């Protein structure tokens, strides 16, 4: 019935497409690939799953394809191509509110053409990701996280309410007011559940402009202390934004021109202040302001900090175009032939009693000596901003930092056995972190992830909604 309304697609290029990920390490065919036209289709599908006895078919929902290690496929089973819902002119699939305090947005519609819509009435959501180009419904099966989330919590703290397709083929409105149950499980909740068809997103007023900056340390204890001082709840700071790096000694001039912020006079400075002090890693912290009166302000908040004097760069630019950076870079590495390469992806969050242990045993340890290619991002999260309810896993501390080393890959081999070690350093030191954006391939493994209490509630929402086991298999949770 869909196959002959050509919406279920099994030839070679269509599976072949499903296939494979951002990762581009893992791969797995599909059998059959769905290309929906309407909600209805989906519908048509989870229902058919649902009450047929031996069905055969796992289903993945592809957002863009963005998983790292698999996390989109469904091996021997089918791939609803999710942008499929967005090729029709009409109806819209992005409806900012008549008030403007919301954006409804399709599942399947990337963060960037929310931005654009939201814009359009004045408006712009609150808590983003660093990169544009991720699906609404993809980044609310994780977290969603950028240097916002500190002070508006994650994105799946800034959802109003869902329409969810279930296992069970049910197309369910939730919200913490009906179905909250059903709510709580789908956000961080791995595409277990359902798919996301509709999310409501919160939106404040636009900011015209942002002034940004970088400010430059040698000590990663003032570092990380200033991380938390702009970070910490007053109600928040001033900052809009704040996030961080990490430069190991040996790729310093690359890695410090790799950011795009530093011009080469700039990334020869810094060269020479860590020459001058012999330090073997340099932090930078990242920090915006969205609005005469900006110079005042950001002066009163630099002065409560302790980088190294003569060492904040200064940018301002258009919010839309500090928000949307991330895609001139993608641009620009792509046409090296560089965007399209193996991401071995190390992405965790780590207790802030443990931070400064991190820092010695990777950062002045395990890194050392080595070419990095891609940004090591380090940054205090609140915790006090994510509902434990939702399935997301965080740790236990009032603050954690998100630690993101976003290796570009012989090489490939050996950065996955590097990351095998950091985390083997981890485990040693006992630190309790959480992995984030990275899948487990046993139960042990996913038991600890979320903690028993949790993982106890993950299992009777997964019985409710998803009984077969169908949904999302490349997160080999139930699969
Ligand atoms: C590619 C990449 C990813 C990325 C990033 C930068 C790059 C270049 N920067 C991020 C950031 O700054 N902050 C953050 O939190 N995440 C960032 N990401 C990671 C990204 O969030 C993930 O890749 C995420 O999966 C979103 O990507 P995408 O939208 O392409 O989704 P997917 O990979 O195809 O699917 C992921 C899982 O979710 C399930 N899924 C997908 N859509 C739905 C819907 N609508 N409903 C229910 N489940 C859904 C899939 O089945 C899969 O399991
Ligand atoms: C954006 O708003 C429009 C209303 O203008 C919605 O379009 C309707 O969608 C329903 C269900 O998909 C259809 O039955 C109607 O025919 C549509 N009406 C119109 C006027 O075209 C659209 O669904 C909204 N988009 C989202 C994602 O919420
Ligand atoms: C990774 O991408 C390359 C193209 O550069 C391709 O040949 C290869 O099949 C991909 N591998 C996986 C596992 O996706
Ligand atoms: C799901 O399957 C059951 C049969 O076990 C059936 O009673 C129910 O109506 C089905 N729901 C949908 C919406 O397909
Ligand atoms: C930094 O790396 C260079 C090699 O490129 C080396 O000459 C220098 O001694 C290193 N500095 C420190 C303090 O490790």
């Amino acid at each position: 019935a869909l196959a002959l309304d050509g919406k279920l697609r099994t030839d070679s290029n269509a599976t072949a497409a499903a296939s494979t990920d951002f990762g581009n390490i893992t791969s797995a065919l599909p059998a059959a690939v769905l290309y929906p036209s309407s909600t209805g289709d989906l519908v048509a599908l989870l229902s058919a799953a649902n009450s047929t006895p031996g069905w055969p078919y796992t289903i993945a929902f592809r957002g863009r394809g963005h998983s790292l290690m698999g996390q989109a496929f469904a091996p021997g089973g089918v791939v609803v191509n999710m942008a499929s819902l967005g090729d029709a002119a009409a109806p819209p699939r992005i409806n900012v509110s008549a008030d403007g305090r919301y954006v409804d947005a399709g599942g399947e519609q990337v963060w960037i053409d929310v931005l654009r819509a939201s814009l359009a009435r004045g408006v712009a959501p609150r808590s983003w990701t660093d990169y544009l180009y991720l699906t609404v419904g993809g980044t609310l099966s994780n977290a969603g996280i950028s240097g916002q989330a500190f002070r508006h919590g994650p994105q799946i703290s800034n959802v109003l309410e869902m329409d969810v397709i279930t296992g069970h083929g049910e197309m369910v409105t939730c919200s913490k007011q009906l179905n909250a149950d059903l709510f709580d499980a789908v956000l961080g909740g791995l595409g277990q559940f359902g798919v996301i068809t509709r999310a409501r997103i919160a939106v404040e007023p636009a900011p015209a402009r942002a002034r940004w900056v970088r400010f430059v340390y040698t000590d990663f204890a003032a570092f990380s202390a200033d991380q938390e001082r702009l970070t910490a709840p007053r109600s928040f700071g001033p900052m809009s934004y704040v996030e961080g790096s990490v430069f190991v000694n040996q790729s310093l001039a690359t890695d410090l021109a790799n950011t795009g912020f530093f011009t080469d006079a700039d990334v020869a400075r810094i060269v020479a202040l860590a020459g001058e002090r012999n330090a073997t890693t340099v932090y930078s912290i990242e920090a915006t302001l969205n609005y005469a009166a900006v110079d005042q302000e950001l002066a009163s908040v630099l002065g409560t900090l302790s980088y190294v004097e003569g060492f904040a760069f200064q940018r301002d630019v258009a919010y839309a175009a500090f928000l949307d950076r991330v895609h001139g870079e993608e641009v620009a590495l792509n046409k090296l032939g560089l965007w399209r390469v193996p991401h071995p992806w190390l992405n965790m969050f780590v207790p802030r009693s443990r931070i400064a242990d991190f820092d010695r045993g990777v950062f002045k340890g395990i890194l050392q000596g080595t070419d990095i290619v891609g940004p090591l991002i380090v940054y205090p999260l609140n915790k006090s901003m994510w509902d434990d309810g939702m399935s997301a896993a965080t740790p236990s501390e009032d603050v954690f930092y998100a630690v993101s080393l976003l290796f570009s890959s012989n090489d490939l081999a050996r950065l996955q056995e590097q990351n095998r070690r950091i985390l083997r350093f981890c485990d040693l030191a006992g630190i309790q972190y959480k992995t984030y954006l990275a899948r487990h391939t046993d139960r042990s493994d996913w038991v600890r992830h979320f903690g028993a209490a949790k993982w106890n509630r993950f299992v009777e929402m997964k019985n409710k909604y998803d009984p077969k086991r169908l949904l999302s298999p490349g997160q080999d949770i139930f699969n």
